[PDB]
């Protein structure tokens, strides 16, 4: 009875690990994307105006 | 007479410790996989978190 629910906490925790792992999986694909948009928009802002070179 | 005495307060508390290391045993099963269990929780928990890296 004990070790049934000590494995039941860790059974379930595995699952939300997976779930957060799949999560951040999701978000990374757009993520990445989103980086490299603001630095050559940034770089752009730049060029349009006076500022800077 | 004496000896009789003697040895029953030895035979006696034999008994005990070898029941007293069956308790022992019969925890240490289970107790081994809440500490495994609770260390790896304590690690996913910082991670479902912005706590620490």
């Amino acid at each position: 009875a004990q070790q049934r629910t000590m494995s039941e906490n860790l059974r379930r925790n595995l699952a939300a690990l997976e779930a957060k792992i799949s999560e951040a999986k999701t978000k990374k694909n757009m993520l990445q994307a989103r980086a490299k948009a603001a630095k050559a928009n940034a770089e752009l802002q730049q060029t349009l105006g006076g500022l800077g070179t």
